[PDB]
């Protein structure tokens, strides 16, 4: 029973600490943490390895939140585990910078492993996590050197589980067999709206025991021998696993299995009752000694860490090069980068361009993982020497994703924020739309993630404008921490390839085409660099045609019939607009004279170029279905239309 | 023996048809559609009534192309069946203006029910077909007058099946049982990267099984019979039924069973080689009338719909008043509105404002139709009189889609195509990233979806940075034939529901707000219908502050600011981009004139804005877990800043 008492004492502890935190906040969601405490409580306490002094210990074992709404109960746990997040947090949950938002942010709290919040993300993001920990551990793991070895651990919610998302992530858990991906999933049949069954009635289990997974159930989250015997269970598993685990929302409340318990503050009537109903004699924050100490993980962190740094040192001397190797891609060091192109000796689409790149830059990366949602022939990404990943083949440095671009997006997010890797995944740029929230979650973690995108106008031909980009353009640059590099030609790429690695504080989008396209100078593109750069430069500029990707050659045949005219127009190369915007004022005034008239040439829409251009030709309707470049040329892409739109403004 | 002849003649002309197309064409995707022809052939000879004199018939089954890049499938089966279809527009496939453009337009082909290409749309939004056929049905038949009676048929590959709103969408349609939704997939094992094994083993059918689905096994898609089978075992179930149909993609040719099937033409020699091995005597685009004759379905059209005509005209005798109401809706004429908007008295969020207007709305309109992505309370989306839709309660106007964004788009996108209603779905404006490419579905389209998103800024307050939509105003409005319309107040939030109800072109996104902002006058709020209009103006105006939504109440607080210090602007309210640009010039240049310098002032991305400003007090990074109103005001939007903005331009 004293066992038991402390338990219970410590579960309530991380009941009451969320029901108060969302009380003072008056803003927050106190019901599922309510539920699921006792699982909070045993992963921290009893499961998990993992530090509190060291929430980047690479060995840990990482718990994602899926269920972001339910931030406070991780909060709690880390509060009461002895993570560096003080009482006064707790007492700023949802107040303006504090270590505790409303959902969970990587990068703001210690022992955060993703940012969730938006549901799906989480338990997909998971994926990424567990395929980084397999791979890491069968690329170093040596006989008596077991230098990888931890558990993804999700708490997901009714909503990640009818999310898309997390069915795509979980058909490709069960393919790849990732035994060490452990779910939990809270069944407390509540959601927004009022009871599940308003929405939501399938046989959850049948559909994971369909992707492969093994189907666990635990029918009380608060008998913890039951959830101990599902993990133990889960362990032998070769499957990656979903724990369904029955509570009540708001359990031990007046709003208890409602969905009034969801979404707000419990009241000061439905606080007293929970107190007296869960026989809560502490006031608001007071947690007791008692639980503090039974609580505490910093020695047991202490200990974990130092075993794994004292294994280390064994591999630094029975193998100091996977040790030096190890270590490195571990800490986020790139080694030296090649600052010579690929040769080109003749037209080539960005995309080939971009396989070309690749086939230099991977030899020399072994961080370097590539995919594509099933477009592999036609996005160039499968570099020369990566085989496929596979069960079978855990080396492969290929990933097949299937038709799973958001999927893809989640598991690149949790492959970048494991440590170890570097990973970008291809499809079609228009394509971007079915992966949108995986794109905004690298850019709020600022998470490195690099998205190629090809087939990336009108250009592409007859697949016609269900495949071919209008807005994707500039609704990617209007998200903040996104670089979107649109580079004119094969050279280009190359620099647009070396940005994007060197790129640490946010994800990057690299735009390319079907079709082919002339090259440049080598020397001329180096510009990419900038962002922003003078290509064809004239005596006595009148005027600027600026450009991007493929629309840069057009922009310079509409250079050659002005100067015919005895019109001189410069032409400049903007294959980033968030690269230039970041160079010094003097050297985007050198590239865009102020007092110069400008006209912008791009195969998008034209919203967002008066930024730059007093004119722009542009696409602003959806394509159609015939061949390049018949397609372009009608829809108003000839260098005849760049001139003309020039002389109007001269 | 003759019998059977005539089947596999018709069969051959559809493999051959869609072969010499894709070769003649020099691009296309011959390989589904070989394998399929023996299914686009029962459909549309034996089991399927359609008229192919007048593919607008109301009581139609509905097919959708799901797998869209088969397009030559039923380009070929529409010609044979003598569907307005020319043998030239065969010749013409994925040629500029064509008819036969490389993924099916609805409206660009007669019997093209939905715009395929994007993997999961069809199947998805064929829910929505079959959802209002279940509710229109139910409406409005009769004992003895069976006005509503058709099927939903889907062709779908794995492709579909492993994007994520196909199970979301399938979810959906077992918890509402819709039985007369029957999809073939094609289980053919090649996908563009290779085998299905690469990425692709789960168990789909038991997947289809736990969403509440029978699932049938065809085993050979060339055996008629058991196709025949399987239809009539769907028909007699009460779920929704997946029928596996195992095929060879590039049935006869050398690629049989190759990726290399999928995406290119077979080239001559495949082309010669399948000529032989399935013994087609006649050269390209050549179809003996033997088949004609056998395959034309104009007779047996016309008399399922002078049935069907005659019924309705029996229906007009018995019910007068339900008859009237179901031409009107059937035409989509909007029956008389309320034109003047609710009475506030008190600061509302434009959400409650919405909700405020729909109660005035919905009981005049039989054919609206509310939903929420599980966000009810939050989104105000169930008018007062509306009840829950569900298999017991087919009558409820008002769907809960669950946490489903991506279904939610396309099934609202299926009800609107079918006929008969006019559907809008809520939910945050953030996650519109869930849904974008059925959004962009409906936009190409020009499907008048209204998709109503709450939640619309920072001023969110606490749910911080992964709820705040910063990006998403302009990534919406670059998109062509979408209009973004962000009302400033109650008043032009009833306004902004009349332009969406009466806008039939395309989509309306409704943008509303989690705050209470104050109220405008009633009559100067009409200004809305104009896109944009001079809400406050002064004397001699040295400038404007133009302004969006909420941001409009801080705009009148920065004019009086800068009336303080004895300077003068005016305000201007722009609701919506595309319906003031849709204005004449002379109208626009008197709303924003030419040499005063203007202000904008919205808490989204600048990127955009210098189309109409000089100077934009926005947001270009993501928000902050912090309650309204302090997280708007620390993020910038004061009176102050926006008074200090035009100080600094004056
Ligand atoms: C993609 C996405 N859509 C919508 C929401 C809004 N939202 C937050 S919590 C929630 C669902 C709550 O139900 P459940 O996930 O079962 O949570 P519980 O209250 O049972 O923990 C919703 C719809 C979201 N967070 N993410
Ligand atoms: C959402 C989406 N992502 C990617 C594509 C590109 N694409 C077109 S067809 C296809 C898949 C082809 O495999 P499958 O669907 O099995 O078709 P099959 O060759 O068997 O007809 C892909 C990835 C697409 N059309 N839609
Ligand atoms: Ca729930
Ligand atoms: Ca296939």
């Amino acid at each position: 029973k004293e066992t038991r008492d402390l338990e219970t004492l410590s579960v309530n502890a991380i009941r009451f600490l969320a029901i108060d935190a969302v009380e003072k906040a008056r803003s927050g969601h106190p019901g599922m943490p309510m539920g699921m405490a006792p699982l909070a409580y045993l992963l921290f306490r009893e499961v998990m390895r993992h530090n509190p002094l060291d929430p980047d210990w690479p060995d840990r074992d990482r718990f994602v939140l899926s269920a972001g709404h339910g931030s406070m109960l991780l909060y709690a746990v880390l509060h009461l585990t002895g993570y560096d997040l003080p009482l006064e947090e707790l007492k700023s949950f949802r107040q303006w910078g504090s270590k505790t938002p409303g959902h969970p942010e990587r990068g703001h709290t210690p022992g955060v492993e993703v940012t969730t919040g938006p549901l799906g993300q989480g338990i997909s993001t998971a994926v990424g996590l567990a395929l980084a920990e397999r791979k890491l551990a069968a690329e170093f793991n040596r006989p008596g050197h077991v230098v990888v070895d931890h558990y993804t651990y999700v708490l997901a919610s009714d909503g990640d589980l009818m999310e898309g998302v997390s069915g795509e992530a979980a058909s490709l858990a069960g393919h790849w067999g990732l035994s060490k991906l452990i779910v939990f999933w809270d069944d407390n049949r509540i959601s927004i709206d009022g009871p599940t069954d308003l929405a939501f009635t399938e046989d959850v289990l049948a559909r994971y025991r369909a992707y492969g997974w093994q189907t666990l159930r635990v029918e009380d989250v608060n008998d913890l021998e039951a959830l101990r015997k599902a993990i133990k269970l889960a362990k032998l598993d070769e499957r990656p696993t979903l724990i369904a685990v029955r509570s009540h929302i708001g359990f031990g409340s007046p709003k208890q299995d409602s969905a009034k318990a969801h979404g707000e503050p419990l009241g000061p009537e439905a606080v007293e009752a929970t107190r007296r109903n869960l026989g809560w004699p502490y006031p608001p924050f007071v947690v007791p000694e008692e639980v503090y100490r039974h609580m505490d993980m910093r020695e047991k962190g202490r200990a974990w860490q130092e075993a794994w740094e004292k294994a280390l040192e064994a591999y630094a001397r029975a193998y100091p090069d996977l040790h030096q190797e190890l270590m490195r891609r571990l800490r986020g060091e790139l080694p030296p980068l090649p600052e010579e192109p690929p040769s080109f000796d003749k037209p080539i689409a960005t995309r080939a361009a971009s396989g070309r790149a690749l086939n230099l830059l991977a030899p020399r990366l072994p961080e370097l993982l590539g995919g594509s949602a099933d477009l592999t022939p036609s996005n160039n990404t499968k570099a020369e020497g990566m085989e496929d990943f596979s069960r079978a083949n855990p080396l492969g440095r290929y990933l097949h994703f299937g038709v799973r671009e958001h999927a893809m997006g989640a598991i690149l997010n949790g492959l970048n924020l494991h440590g170890g890797y570097r990973a970008y995944g291809g499809t079609f740029l228009v394509f971007s739309d079915y992966m949108r929230p995986a794109i905004r979650l690298a850019a709020l973690m600022g998470v490195p993630t690099v998205f190629v995108f090809t087939h990336d106008s009108i250009a592409l031909g007859e697949d016609g404008p269900t495949h071919q980009p209008v807005e994707h353009l500039m609704s990617l640059r209007a998200m903040p921490n996104l670089f979107v590099i649109r580079p004119a030609d094969a050279y280009e790429t190359f620099y647009a390839w070396l940005v994007a690695l060197r790129r640490k504080e946010g994800p990057t989008a690299l735009v390319l085409t079907r079709q082919a396209v002339p090259l440049l100078s080598p020397e001329k593109a180096r510009g990419l660099l900038r962002g922003g750069y003078v290509l064809e430069d004239v005596e006595e500029p009148q005027g600027v045609l600026v450009a991007t990707g493929s629309e840069v050659h057009l922009a310079l045949r509409a250079q050659a019939l002005l100067r015919e005219k005895g019109v001189r127009v410069r032409v400049v190369s903007l294959p980033s607009f968030e690269l230039f915007a970041a160079q010094p004022e003097a050297y985007r005034k050198e590239v865009l004279p102020p007092g110069l008239p400008v006209v912008a040439v791009e195969a998008g829409a034209s919203l967002g170029w008066e930024r730059y251009a007093h004119k722009v030709v542009a696409l602003d309707r959806f394509g159609a279905s015939a061949p390049y470049p018949e397609v372009y040329e009608r829809l108003g892409f000839t260098p005849e239309r760049v001139a003309e739109a020039f002389l109007s403004l001269v």
